[PDB]
């Protein structure tokens, strides 16, 4: 009798145990989900880690910059599902910037081969996953995908940060494409998980505090946005940052 | 085994079946809530409806104006709970705004005393509750308060815009105080649900704000991705559980919008 | 050749040479302004100005001030005459509700008096002077970031942002006017009172709280910030006040050093 | 006696003569600025559209897809301004968004390459102008783009929608660096501006409404047609009244996105 018992959801994102998706992935099937899984490039590796997950769940090829990969992947869920069954959720937990993108290296030494990379695995895929899936979901679905609240600049994430804003965009216009299935769209904009100052700023802002090496609050709160509990939100974005978002000191 | 399975919750501001609180009660009880239901003024009244949900409450009055009211409140709740026994949520759903400070009457109308009250029982009393109701809770508790998107002016709404804009600030503050209980603060933003006030405004009860209201309705439905069904309070009431349960634990000082997706497009 | 030159403004606000409306009114007359003056003992500070003022008696709290106002104005201006700016510099939070005083010990009456010259009053203003103001006229109220929650602005934040939805509503009423309404976000400014706090008026635990607030807006600011210094605020309302932002209204200016756009 | 007397002011993106930046360079020199001007493409069309500015400016070649241009650009702007001379300003009026990107198509109908070009024109080219022009830029100088807000998503703007969205936080990013050399950086986000049945009657309709729903909402109007009071909220960013804003957004939109209705 869990929050999401016979729900369908399709979880991408997982590459090792301390991955968002891999907590998303355990708490659905706790929840009572049957889940199907999408991984890039290292699949057997990734099978490895998916082994350490509660349940069995098959795992599909995904590499969002390839068009045949996501021409192939509604077919290839309705395999993994059975025909005539749909989806109920997707979550989209993908992320990538090249290293001239985030950390050291300054804002303006990125070149743009590298920042496009980023912004297409980071924020234009959420729209391709939702091209790709959405004829394969039901009506009262839900969408969801990771953001990292890009409002206000901050120290090393740089390029990362302006694919964030970019991806909080996207997922306003997938929620009109979204709402015509009958499907919500949303964002879970999380504090930082190990998956230093800046960091430290947010359990000290957090009026509950912020666990960076805990990454269960992230999915309980994705979990949320996947069950029928808020069906009424779309396009919109849900903190899960322990409040730090909403207070300067 | 429902969503609050032996949660006891505070529930404020039922006045009729048509009330947000009404349907979040509902809701609440059908998922396993043992609920302290406050109610103002009309207590007969009140209490006739009420009869109305699932299951029995106990109905206490709360006046948010009363000073005696609210040095009261916990002691009140604890003999209703019981000796030992704590609250895991509370639910404010209490405004007013007299007739000055919203619909047909100029914004540069309303004199002072009416906004003031407006905004002692639509924002100010949010933190009263909490200072009241703090003392009483379970950590991994949940403050849950009502509010209606104030980010831009609309016709009509005027001075009740101005208590949100209000209500949203103070909802920041009461987190840092909820966060020291290890209890979370946040609003639920819902679309216009035909309430009893909303009715009659509806209805011109001037011409000119129940014609504006009227667009800012029909736009709302229209600029939602999944439209928006004023006369369900039901997706309302669910959202607001989903704050009290325990699958939004990493929240708190914020606002969750119910209302169709409306506020995130321009048209 | 300036900036505001034969432009007639309405400035509230100044009680010592430190408030925020002291460097408005100085900054504007520089600019070719004329000005008429509101306070609510005021005359010795405002004679330290550069030009001559007059000063009319306002507390926003006294609804007798508020509906003689536009005549009492008229009369300094000059029949025929109308303003073509109005500044509302003013704010007011009781003790127990800013500084050390718990959040949740600020009794509902003090509160009120707050909201109502701090946020209330932009509307009382606009109310009165509206009715004497030229098209292309231009409302400005001061503001402090409200956004996210901080330590002892506690019910004064509260109060902006009740100001700052007040001043969408104004644009819609000033709009019909052919009137501009916006306020002017600052940021810290060490004035009178706030170098007080920075002393130890408000003892060790506050006194060090309020500095973290404060050394972390310079910080944050990508040009930095200076607390000692009201001119840039000052500039930033005078260009509100001109004809170079004809576009802006119900909105907020940042006068903040960019502090408000960066996390850390 | 004008508002930018003496400045010495960068202004790409003048394209025609219905062009914000036209409008923007036309408001500058009559404010007193000594302009830079930079052309894409179609230089010639360009020059004769700058003939018809109130001054003469020297017109300098910059596509911004181009590695090169850039890393010429400070060298030439310092050969048209004369050796020793700074900048003091700096205005991107830069978009781009293939037809697949916006207006009729399908939003999920974008091809990533399309998407990437307007992205790299629209929004990544305000880091590259800046890391190009900051070395000859004075302290107390201005870098100055355009915006359309993209708060909320709206019907065919689509992917030039993500594209500002992605610019607001360059432009966050930008004024960090610009700080270290006593710069600012903001943006002026604009209401829809005429710039030069093409739509259909379904896109045509929709887009009418989302257009006029702006001077509906703007408690002072918007005027569709004028440039003006947008190319004049520029020029008081590239002034000295506005020195503490920074990583900001001005709104020169008659004050529609603060109202609902
Ligand atoms: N870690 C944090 O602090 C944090 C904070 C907020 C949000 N997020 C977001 O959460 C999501 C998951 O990140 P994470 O921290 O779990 O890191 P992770 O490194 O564990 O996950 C990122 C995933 O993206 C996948 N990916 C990269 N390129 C891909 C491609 N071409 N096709 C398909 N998948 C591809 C990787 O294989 C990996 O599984 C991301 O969107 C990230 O930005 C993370
Ligand atoms: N109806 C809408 O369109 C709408 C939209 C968004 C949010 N909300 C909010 O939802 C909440 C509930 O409103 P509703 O629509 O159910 O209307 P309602 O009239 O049914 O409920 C308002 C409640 O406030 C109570 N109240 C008023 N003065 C009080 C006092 N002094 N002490 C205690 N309680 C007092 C009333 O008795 C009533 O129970 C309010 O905060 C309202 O602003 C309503
Ligand atoms: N750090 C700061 O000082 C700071 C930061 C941002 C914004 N602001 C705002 O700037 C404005 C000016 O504040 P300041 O810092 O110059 O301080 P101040 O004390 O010099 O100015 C406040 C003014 O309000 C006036 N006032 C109070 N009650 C009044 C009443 N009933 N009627 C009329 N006037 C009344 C006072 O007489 C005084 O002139 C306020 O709105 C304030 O909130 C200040
Ligand atoms: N027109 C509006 O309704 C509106 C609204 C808000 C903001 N804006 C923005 O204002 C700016 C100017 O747009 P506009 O309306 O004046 O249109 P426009 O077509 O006149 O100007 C766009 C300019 O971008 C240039 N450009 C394109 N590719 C380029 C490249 N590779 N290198 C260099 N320059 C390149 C073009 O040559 C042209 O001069 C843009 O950023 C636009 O997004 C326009
Ligand atoms: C080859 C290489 C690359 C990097 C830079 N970043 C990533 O690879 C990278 C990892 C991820 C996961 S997504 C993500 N998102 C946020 C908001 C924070 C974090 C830590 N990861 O994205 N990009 C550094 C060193 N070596
Ligand atoms: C004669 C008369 C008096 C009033 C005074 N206001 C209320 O009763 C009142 C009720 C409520 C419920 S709270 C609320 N909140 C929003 C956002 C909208 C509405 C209509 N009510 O607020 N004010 C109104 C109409 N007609
Ligand atoms: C020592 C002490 C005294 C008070 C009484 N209020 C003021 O002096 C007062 C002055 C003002 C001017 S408005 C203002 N606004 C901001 C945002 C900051 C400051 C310092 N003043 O308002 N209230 C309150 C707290 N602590
Ligand atoms: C028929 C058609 C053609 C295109 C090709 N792109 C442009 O013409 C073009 C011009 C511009 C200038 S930037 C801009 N920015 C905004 C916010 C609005 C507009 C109209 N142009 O960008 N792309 C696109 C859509 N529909």
């Amino acid at each position: 009798t869990g929050l999401l018992d016979g729900k369908r959801i399709l979880v991408s994102g997982i590459i090792t145990d301390s991955s968002i998706a891999f907590h998303i992935a355990r708490v659905a099937q706790e929840q009572g989900a049957q889940l199907v899984l999408t991984g890039f490039d290292r699949l057997r590796l990734i099978q490895r880690i998916t082994d350490r997950l509660p349940a069995k769940a098959p795992l599909l090829e995904l590499d969002v910059q390839n068009e045949e990969h996501l021409a192939s992947l509604a077919g290839r869920v309705t395999e993994a599902i059975g025909a005539g069954n749909k989806l109920d959720g997707v979550v989209h937990s993908i992320g990538f910037m090249p290293q001239t993108g985030m950390g050291i290296n300054p804002f303006f030494d990125a070149p743009y081969a590298d920042v496009s990379k980023g912004i297409h695995i980071s924020a234009y895929s959420y729209a391709s996953m939702a091209k790709a899936l959405l004829p394969i979901m039901n009506p009262g679905g839900s969408i969801v995908g990771m953001d990292f609240d890009p409002s206000r600049a901050m120290p090393a994430y740089n390029w990362m940060t302006v694919a964030k804003s970019a991806l909080e965009s996207v997922n306003r216009f997938v929620a009109r494409e979204a709402g015509k299935y009958g499907v919500r769209s949303n964002l879970v904009a999380a504090g930082p998980i190990r998956t230093q100052l800046l960091e430290e700023g947010w359990d000290q802002r957090a009026p509950i505090g912020w666990n960076m090496k805990d990454a269960t609050p992230v999915a309980k709160t994705v979990c949320a946005l996947l069950s029928d509990w808020l069906p009424a939100t779309t396009g919109d974005i849900i903190y899960a940052d322990g409040g730090a978002h909403t207070q300067l000191l």
